[PDB]
């Protein structure tokens, strides 16, 4: 056809496709194919443009669940997602769990977030070095922090774990296998909540409960939902960023030596190393404009799709100086690695604490932490929506 396959490329480690650079500067919104749904989209490329995007009512998600819009991944959206909701539906249905997701009752879970890591990391000094920081830390970190938090059994983290990576397939499953989870997991998600029926429980599955028997505006397809997209971001997400943050920092050793020599770095560390890796691997849930809008280059017209690269929009020249090099120093960080507008991420600040004390934690008591199996052999999930390792072999 005329117009480009967009993925551009099978991806490598946490690499971006050099394409990216070439766009921002000469083409920063142009027409790409994406692998599944019908016609063209847009790919936006630029800070300001993913901003307009992200950010704009005259850009609805709920238009995007039409079987024929272009997306990234083999189904076509399921039309009871929060992602899938415009507001103001979507403002609604998420002030269901909206509360245990401020800054402020984050903030109140670092002391037992902060425990579970130390508990965590005693288990791999007993275990002795070499160990994989996947199994022992990457892997039940947020499994337990998530589990507690919507108050699902931890032993069913393999049973949910497996449910979760289909989900987030781009090619590595089919459609047909990928919709049978979807129904798997919702009838599981389900079954957890009929539990709080006639025993109510202090959590967010409790919470999800009770906006069943009792809410007019909400239905109880987009109840439960809800508990599956809790479950699967809250634990994939972290999961694969505490290998990504790691991989940078013992790749280029002297990353890790500097938070290492200042443990108090890692905080702004973590926002750094946020807007630098592409968690999300290509392109993102997909915009239908309802009206005409404007972007830098060109006028996006009605019915138009766009998609947007998040790790491109946070190598934006105009935006970060020396962009393409990891700075912990950068003074000022409009990063859009939780996106942006009224999707922007609801579990950011979970993320954010996750990442504090997983670095914190490793790097104050772990000075010798270094990479003990070659570069070259590292397992990179494929075939994902998002990056991540399968293992990573550490020594101390
Ligand atoms: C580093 C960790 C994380 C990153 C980098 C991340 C990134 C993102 C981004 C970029 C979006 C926006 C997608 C868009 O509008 O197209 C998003 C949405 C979302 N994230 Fe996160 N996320 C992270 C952690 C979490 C955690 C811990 C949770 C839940 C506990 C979570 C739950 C969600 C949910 C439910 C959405 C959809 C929100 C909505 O549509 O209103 N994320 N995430
Ligand atoms: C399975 C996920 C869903 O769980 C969301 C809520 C989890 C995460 C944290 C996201 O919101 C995530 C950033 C997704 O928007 C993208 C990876 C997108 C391309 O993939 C998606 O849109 C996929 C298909 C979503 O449905
Ligand atoms: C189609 C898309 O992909 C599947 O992983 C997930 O079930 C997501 O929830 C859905 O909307
Ligand atoms: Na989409």
């Amino acid at each position: 056809d005329a117009v480009p396959a967009y993925p551009f490329s099978l991806p490598h480690a946490l690499d971006l496709d050099p394409h990216y650079a070439e766009l921002r500067r000469d083409e920063p919104v142009s027409r790409v194919r994406l692998p599944y749904g019908e016609g063209t989209a847009w790919l936006v490329t630029r800070m300001s443009d993913a901003r307009i995007v992200l950010g704009d009512s005259r850009f609805s998600t709920a238009a995007a669940t039409d079987p024929a819009t272009p997306r990234m991944f083999p189904t076509p959206p399921e039309p009871d997602g929060v992602l899938a909701q415009d507001p103001p539906d979507h403002t609604r249905l998420r002030r269901l769990v909206g509360k245990a997701f401020t800054a402020r009752r984050v903030e109140e879970m670092r002391p037992r977030v902060r425990s579970l890591v130390d508990s965590l990391l005693d288990d791999m000094v007993a275990h002795g070095s070499p160990a994989d920081l996947v199994e022992f830390l990457a892997v039940p970190f947020p499994v337990a922090v998530i589990c507690e938090l919507l108050g699902v059994p931890l032993e069913d983290r393999d049973l949910f774990r497996t449910f979760s990576d289909a989900m987030l397939s781009s090619t590595r499953l089919t459609a047909a296998e990928i919709q049978r989870v979807q129904q798997d997991f919702m009838v599981y998600m389900d079954g957890l909540v009929a539990q709080r029926r006639d025993a109510p429980t202090e959590d967010l599955l409790g919470a999800l409960a009770l906006a069943t028997d009792n809410d007019d505006h909400l239905t109880k397809g987009e109840i439960v939902n809800m508990g599956v997209s809790l479950l699967i971001a809250g634990h994939e997400t972290s999961v694969n960023q505490i290998t990504n943050l790691v991989h940078l920092l013992l790749t280029e050793r002297k990353r890790y030596e500097s938070l290492v020599a200042d443990p108090a770095l890692v905080p702004a560390a973590v926002e750094e190393m946020l807007r630098y890796t592409p968690l999300v691997s290509a392109g993102s849930f997909v915009r239908v404009a309802t009206e005409d809008v404007e972007l830098s280059t060109v006028t996006v017209r009605a019915g138009e799709p766009c998609v947007v690269h998040f790790a491109s929009a946070n190598r934006d020249e105009e935006v970060f100086d020396h962009a393409d090099e990891l700075d912990f120093h950068r003074e000022r960080n409009p990063h859009i690695a939780f996106g942006h507008g009224a999707h922007h991420c609801i579990g950011a600040q979970l993320g954010r604490l996750e990442l504090q004390e997983a670095l914190s934690a490793l790097v104050r008591r772990f000075p010798t932490l270094d990479l003990a199996e070659p570069v070259a052999g590292l397992k990179w999930k494929q075939g994902m929506l998002i990056r991540g390792l399968e293992r990573q072999i550490v020594s101390w």
